[PDB]
């Protein structure tokens, strides 16, 4: 108790001096609640939704209503803000499912999202997974880029942190995909190339630690994924709006709350 309070005050301590709010839940593999903030206030997913993107297409490889190794052919076209991998694969003219995937996951190519929601039914087969899933919260309404909008007020495109912990919970250790599936998300995950300043640099060095980043408009800034400490496992989604700060400071942000994250987690 006295250690939820000073999760709950260190947080907003950050709150009041970074003009910010944060929204956390952690959870267990079962997802019952460890510790929360603000956590059912609905925010932008950003690219966070790009981890549950991934999922629903293992579920239909593990299904055998898609495979891998498919060829996803594109033109220019497709090719959006922060499209790195899928700009290198243009000339070639496609990339696999898996190539796009990954690419979503750990670069968080945005042309590659797009290209994978044309081959999944778009935004509402997203939602669909998330029903499916138990998850009656998150929505997909758009594709990138401009499902980031994150437009004040806007319901679209949205989740709350602790239906994306228990979704997260759900794909990693609930049985939602085959071994061989949940062991390659969860690697993609630990090897995320784009979250080396955000909630992994807060927990200690020793913690397994995986996650999927995301940036909006009008200061959003999230982190969601799993960790491993004392041979317990969690599942973490961050959402913060920072309008005020520069992106750095967001991204310090961030590791903050994994800092205070850790505090909780240690006491």
């Amino acid at each position: 108790a006295s250690e939820k309070l000073t999760f709950k005050t260190d947080l907003e301590k950050l709150e009041r001096e970074k003009a910010a709010q944060i929204g956390v839940a952690i959870v267990d593999p079962q997802g019952e609640i460890v510790a929360g903030h603000r956590m059912a206030q609905r925010f932008a997913m950003c690219s966070t939704f790009k981890f549950p993107l991934a999922a629903l297409v293992f579920e239909r490889i593990d299904s055998g209503t898609e495979r891998g190794d498919r060829k996803l052919s594109y033109g220019p076209d497709m090719i959006v803000e922060w499209s790195p991998a899928t700009e290198r694969f243009l000339a070639s003219g496609h990339m696999t499912v898996l190539e796009a995937a990954q690419a979503a996951v750990q670069l968080s190519d945005n042309g590659a999202t797009n290209l994978l929601l044309r081959e999944i039914g778009g935004p509402a087969a997203m939602t669909q997974y998330f029903r499916k899933i138990g998850d009656s919260v998150s929505r997909l309404d758009r594709k990138e880029p401009e499902m980031g909008d994150n437009t004040p007020g806007d319901l679209r495109d949205t989740t709350t942190p602790i239906a994306m912990a228990r979704t997260v919970a759900k794909v990693l250790y609930g049985g939602a995909l085959t071994s061989t599936s949940t062991h390659t998300i969860e690697r993609w995950l630990i090897g995320n190339q784009t979250g080396d300043a955000t909630l992994r640099a807060g927990f200690p060095k020793d913690w397994v630690v995986g996650e999927k980043t995301g940036t909006c408009a009008n200061g959003g800034r999230n982190d969601i994924g799993f960790f491993k400490a004392q041979e317990r496992d969690y599942a973490v989604a961050v959402y913060t709006t920072a309008p005020k700060l520069s992106a750095v400071e967001r991204d310090e942000l961030v590791a903050s709350v994994g800092q205070v994250i850790t505090q909780l987690i240690l006491s």
